[PDB]
């Protein structure tokens, strides 16, 4: 019942060049798809440009992250109202680096949601647990524990159009590798939290998967009921295999 | 010896409307401006459509505040050769806002001028103290501070080619007011200061007053011999304030 999204996250990725090279090639690699939304999240300068760029097709614009004014004297700050006013849709935020490098918390995250969500933005919530997390068997508490930040304070309808993203941490850079089978598993675990408040909600979540994915992986990953999608990193990068974890969405779900 | 710069801090306000207008304002409105330097630094997803509007006159474009990665695995971050590929010159590092809301620090903030100028680009070094600091009459010993944190680390060739501010924090909001008089004298000892380590280098530094500067404001600020023009606030929301901010640094630097 639930349309794929994937979602490739260039990071601290971009020129003009690359930005002209990337969306054409995305453009042709794209064309014949249809079964799946494809959306990109530049760097916040080309985020315009990208639009231009990719005008003429049905990839999406979103981006990487904001802050919690709309406007004011706020130097530096991202605002959502310029974000919806620049054409962007889908809005990382939460994402592991950011915790990570910048401290973000779940409170902080949870106030960058309603935000998004008063604008009437789509958040890609970014969720996911530690090396040392994982390890002591905590994924779940630490899942929860992210979510509620919302829907404790939110409630359930704070997910209505939203999307969650599943950052295995701990397979992220470590040696470590998730099967299909564990995602699956936690992204089982997400639904089932949600519906334990909300389930009409919950059927519509749409639950990307965050790790790891590639050509050898896409497919086994997407055959997974409670795996909506993908929020792709580097590959986003590739026209080619950007596009192939793509029409493996589409085929799967 | 030291044309003026009059940059316009847009902060958390733009649109591609606005952007549109308000751009088209300043043109004409600058249309006959010589001899003054303008920037502007709007909400770096507007940058771009600025610098495009911007073509065909001299208003020079600016960013908010970069981050210390160029490039990789940071989402969420600015890369100052991003900015430099998309066309900013000036670069606003150490805002009291950032210092303040996003705690930003000394060390960060060297760090951030450092690697400005690896790149090209020209740092705009906001300093300034606390109402707290100020009454305490720690004004100068805070502004050193902030200042050393690029001096005693990267020397004063750091300061070559760029610009610092001057932000009275202790006059925002607090109820104060700064005078000319008591502006001048940092922008003053911001100036010696650099000067014990390199006087040359310290007349050719910049020194805008960052303090809350109008259409009426201007003219008496631009007479002091220290503040060789202004980062402006609300003022560059209006085209014709502004404009008229930056003919009064024109007029009073002419000579």
């Amino acid at each position: 019942m639930r349309h794929p999204l994937v979602m490739g996250n260039w990071k601290l990725n971009g020129s003009r060049h690359m930005v002209h090279e990337l969306v054409s090639n995305l453009r042709k690699e794209l064309a014949g798809v249809a079964g799946c939304a494809v959306a990109i999240a530049p760097p916040e300068m080309y985020i315009d440009m990208a639009k231009r760029e990719a005008e003429g097709s049905h990839i999406m614009l979103g981006a990487q992250n904001v802050n919690l004014n709309l406007s004011g004297a706020f130097t530096g700050e991202t605002s959502a109202a310029m974000l919806k006013d620049i054409g962007a849709q889908y809005i990382i935020i939460g994402h592991s680096e950011r915790r990570t490098y910048h401290k973000e918390s779940d409170e902080l995250i949870a106030k960058k949601f309603a935000v998004l969500k008063e604008q009437g933005l789509t958040p890609v919530l970014c969720i996911g647990e530690t090396e040392a997390e994982n390890e002591a068997g905590k994924t779940e508490e630490v899942c929860a524990r992210q979510i509620d930040a919302v829907l404790k304070t939110q409630g359930a309808a704070a997910f209505e159009g939203a999307v969650i993203a599943y950052e295995p941490v701990w397979a992220i850079g470590t040696g470590k590798s998730a099967t299909p089978a564990q995602a699956q598993a936690v992204h089982k675990f997400i639904r089932d939290h949600i519906a334990k408040v909300d389930a009409n909600i919950a059927e519509q979540v749409i639950i990307q998967y965050g790790g790891s994915v590639n050509a050898s992986n896409a497919a086994e990953l997407f055959a997974q009921p409670d795996i909506d999608g993908a929020l792709v990193g580097g590959a986003s990068l590739k026209a080619d295999a950007f596009a192939v974890i793509v029409k493996a969405a589409e085929a799967a779900k």
